[PDB]
Parts: C-alpha cells; sequence; structure tokens
C-alpha cells in the first residue's frame, strides 16, 4: 500500500530535486542519492 501522495507540512525541502521532509534527518538522508550513491538503481 504505502506509496505516496504526501504533501503538507514539510520545512525541511530538497533543493536538489524539490523534495519534502518532516525532519531534517529524513532530507539529509534523502538528498545523499543524488549528490552520492549508493545501489546500482536510482
Ligand atoms: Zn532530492
Amino acid at each position: 500500500g504505502s506509496s505516496g501522495s504526501s504533501g503538507g507540512e514539510k520545512p525541511y525541502k530538497c533543493e536538489t530535486c524539490g523534495a519534502r521532509f518532516v525532519q531534517v534527518a529524513h532530507l539529509r538522508a534523502h538528498v545523499l542519492i543524488h549528490t552520492g550513491s549508493g545501489p546500482s538503481s536510482g
């Protein structure tokens, strides 16, 4: 089920793509996808 459709209260926003999150720990952990590289997909 859990897919997405979530965009309400979020102070932190990813400028790299334009994402958003409630806590920095989440955003700062997502921005690593672009600047960084983990798995062989994404
Ligand atoms: Zn992003």
